[PDB]
Parts: C-alpha cells; structure tokens; sequence
C-alpha cells in the first residue's frame, strides 16, 4: 500500500507572498515541470503500480513536484528555503532508492543541475 501523499495545506500557518516564493512557482517549478525528464517526478511514486514493494520502506520522506506545486499554491511555505528543501529531498530520494548510473538517477541529476541554475537567479530576499 502507498502512504497518503504529503500534506499540502496548513490553514493555521501564517501566509505571505514574496518575490522568492512567486519565482519558485512561476519559474522554478514551471521550468522543471516542463522538462522532458520531469514525468517520473510529477506525482508521488506509485510503488504499488510500479511493483516496488520496498520503496516506502527505504523512502520515509517522499516528495514530488505535484506536492511542491500544491504547497506553493496553498502558501504552505513561509520561507523560500522550505521549498528548496523539498526539491532537494525529491532529488536525494532518487539517489537513495536507486544506484549511480541508473537512467532515473541521470534524469534526476539533470533536473537538479537545472534547478540549481534557476536558484542561482532567485530574486533577492
Ligand atoms: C521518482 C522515482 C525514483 N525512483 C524510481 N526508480 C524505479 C526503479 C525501478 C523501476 C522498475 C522500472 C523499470 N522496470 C520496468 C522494472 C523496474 C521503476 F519503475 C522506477 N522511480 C521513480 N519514478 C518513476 C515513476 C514512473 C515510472 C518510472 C519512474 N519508470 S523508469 O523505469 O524509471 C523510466 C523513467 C522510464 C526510466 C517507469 C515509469
């Protein structure tokens, strides 16, 4: 059985719109979403469908771009670093579950390099 997906709404947490959070949605998330390599990362890993019974035994902090998109839309992050951490979790999860040189790993590495290039242009705090 898959776990419930990550929470994406926190109605009691204060909310703010900032230049950095807007950029993370409209530039960073949007660019990664549209990359040819994005599809495996756009929704939670369906370990039942993929027949990966060990996935959620190994990966205890799952994260995906669909969740990150919803969190940005719902103002779930107060600080830009919370969102960056989620992207980093998604990439490292791929490296943890898989092995160096696997196709999925090479795909995540390319997405991570593009991510870091976009974060290099994050608007000033
Ligand atoms: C976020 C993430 C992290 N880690 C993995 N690992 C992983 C390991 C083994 C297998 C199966 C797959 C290979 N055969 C078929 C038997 C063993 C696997 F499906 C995934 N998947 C992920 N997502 C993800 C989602 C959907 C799909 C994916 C991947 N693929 S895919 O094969 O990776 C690709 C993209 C075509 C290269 C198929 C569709």
């Amino acid at each position: 059985m898959n776990p419930p997906p990550p929470e994406t709404s926190n109605p009691n947490k204060p909310k703010r719109q900032t230049n950095q959070l807007q950029y993370l949605l409209r530039v960073v998330l949007k660019t990664l979403w549209k990359h040819q390599f994005a599809w495996p990362f756009q929704q939670p890993v369906d370990a039942v469908k993929l027949n990966l019974p060990d996935y959620y035994k190994i990966i205890k902090t799952p994260m995906d771009m669909g969740t990150i998109k919803k969190r940005l839309e719902n103002n779930y992050y107060w600080n830009a670093q919370e969102c960056i951490q989620d992207f980093n979790t998604m990439f490292t999860n791929c490296y943890i579950y898989n092995k160096p040189g696997d196709d999925i790993v090479l795909m995540a590495e390319a997405l991570e390099k593009l991510f870091l290039q976009k974060i290099n242009e994050l608007p000033t705090e």
